């Protein structure tokens, strides 16, 4: 417990290395996400209540990877549409 400089839980550390993306399209999917990313751990997918809506989760190795690929692509113009990048590390904010 005493650690050396953590008294956060780390909770909202670890949305630091991760984004969400938007603006997908329903053809693009995680594999798109992780060609455009190519530097992260994982894509995850969101659409709507049951539909497709082009969001997707993505968590990174850590917040200058979800942001050196946030910022150095954001958007990558695919599927006829810039995948948008949507942070989480600070900027999110739902009571859950």
């Amino acid at each position: 417990s005493h650690m050396l400089e953590d008294p956060c839980t780390s909770k909202k550390v670890r949305a630091a290395r991760t984004l969400l993306a938007k603006n997908l399209s329903f053809n693009i999917t995680e594999d798109e996400l992780k060609e455009v990313f190519e530097d992260a751990l994982e894509i995850r997918l969101v659409s709507q209540d049951g539909k497709s809506k082009g969001i997707a989760y993505i968590e990174f190795k850590s917040e200058a990877d979800a942001e050196k690929n946030l910022e150095e692509k954001q958007g990558a113009e695919i599927d006829g549409r810039s995948v948008s990048l949507y942070y989480t590390g600070e900027k999110g904010g739902t009571r859950g």
